[PDB]
């Protein structure tokens, strides 16, 4: 019983982290193979105005990078850059490399991130991929480079390397691949996201949480069109509802369908008269129906 | 910026994770050096009544054990009962133990869980020891035996091993010395948990994380003494107001002093009428001190 905010094991990335020192920038890269990737900005000559990373790769220089993995310093041997970020060539092949892929995030998935510091773990949490693009995540100067991740399929699959913080507070990194989520840039200019959505599937999978928990006061019996619903959700920062699958399962299983929930959802956001549903006093939407799933059935989808 | 509940990082204890089978029962284990720590009740025959452990480890005999590391046996060469937890000795070292402790949590105190099912890990999350000694986590059958615990100054401390849920769905564990938290029983009648209190400290915490970010449409100019505050909150549901000296970090870089934050509390306790804070739309307790310094600033 139960539901909460959960991150999948750190191990097998912890041991990919390395520090990458270029000058006087110190950030983080991930150490697959004989490649080590990090943001490309830890080259940039300066952090107050507009970069021209053509020019900054063209005066690199090799001997000014210093990357350490614990206690050992790895070989630099080349260098090349991709979108945002450079993939650096080094003599080194880290043993400790998982199976592994690379993977680009889409709207409202979920993920990990290890946040990193000085090439060093500091903690990991769960954060989705929100519908703007961003992610809320909490990091401080340093945490460039730290990695997104999740395990699946005996493998792991890397998707997201931080990159930067909006004015917002909000975070942004790029796919391992050098493209940055949502378009943004790697420069210090003023950026504005668009508005967040809120993720109907999530609040739906939170709602269905809640019932498997015995939490069912707000529950009533009338119900709302898929259609309508999605009308509705448009004009007030809701995504509109779709998967189905799962959650037709999920309906068949406590018996409750989709459309009361839909009703709830409509109804709830207008607030929880102060109860809460499940520790929370106000909709969820950071629990996928993959996390519920697998939290309450231990059942991956 | 932002504020975040999160999980120190696993590494150094997923090595740690063996499969403890017993008889017609298969939980996890924590392997340090020579020994393997679990959950007595692995040992217990049938559990429809009360278990009488006394009988269950006189009965026990060593070579109903199948202890298993990823897809290693480990050879049992021993066994006794500490409290509700077995201390089984194995023929060799866990190459992997790191430099570690065992410590008993004190009331609201933050940890991690590594949970953990056929001995191995499946997620990791943060969480506090609650005032009625219990945990508001995520598990599933066959989580049994999987470890809390904390990273500090070079070393892991373990402080939880998962035991059992109530009927109220709330957790409960005990340390390794074997003690159960709380005092609950691992026993199958029907066992119900104190009312448990929001953490003062952690709320101001919160309050603090808010101002560092930009949120402090709450923020007055009222100042509540902690004397006062603490009569409210025996009343309330809250706890006692306690070292507000450890508090001087975040009131000098936000020049907001405790007492300010109290009367909030009592005020902010009546709702946010539509507003949040930090994505919020009530007082929340889960961070402590600790974590909001080390996320605002980086400091331990």
């Amino acid at each position: 019983a139960g539901l909460r905010k959960m991150a999948q094991p750190s191990g097998f990335v912890e041991k990919c982290v390395v520090r990458v020192c270029y000058g006087n920038t110190v950030l983080n890269g991930l150490w697959l193979g004989d490649i080590v990737y990090c943001p490309r900005h830890v080259i940039a000559s300066n952090t107050t105005s507009a970069i021209d990373y053509d020019h900054e790769y063209s005066i690199m220089r090799l001997h000014n990078f210093s990357i350490i993995s614990g206690t050992a310093f790895l070989g630099v041997v080349g260098a090349t850059m991709h979108g945002v970020t450079l993939k650096i060539k080094v003599s080194q092949t880290n043993m400790h490399t998982p199976r592994h892929s690379f993977r680009t995030l889409k709207s409202g998935e979920g993920f990990n991130i290890l946040a990193c510091y000085d090439g060093c773990a500091q903690g990991v949490f769960g954060v989705n991929m929100r519908t703007n693009w961003t992610i809320r995540g909490s990091f401080i100067n340093g945490a460039c480079g730290s990695p997104g991740y999740n395990l699946k399929n005996g493998e792991v699959e890397f998707v997201y390397m931080h990159q930067i913080e909006l004015g917002s507070g909000s975070h942004v990194g790029s796919s391992f691949d050098g493209v940055m989520y949502g378009g943004f840039e790697d420069q210090p200019n003023l950026q504005v996201e668009s508005a967040n959505q809120m993720l109907t599937v999530n609040v739906v999978a939170f709602l269905y949480a809640a019932i498997l928990n015995g939490c069912t006061w707000w529950l009533k019996g009338e119900k709302l069109f898929v259609e309508h619903y999605n009308e509705w959700a448009q004009a007030n920062g809701f995504t509109a509802m779709n998967g189905e699958d799962a959650f037709s399962i999920l309906a068949a299983k406590t018996g409750v369908c989709v459309e009361r929930l839909l009703h709830a959802i409509q109804v709830l956001n207008n607030g929880f008269g102060g109860k809460q549903i499940l520790g929370y006093s106000s909709l969820n939407d950071e629990f996928s129906i993959n996390e519920v799933v697998k939290q309450m059935f231990g059942v991956n989808l």
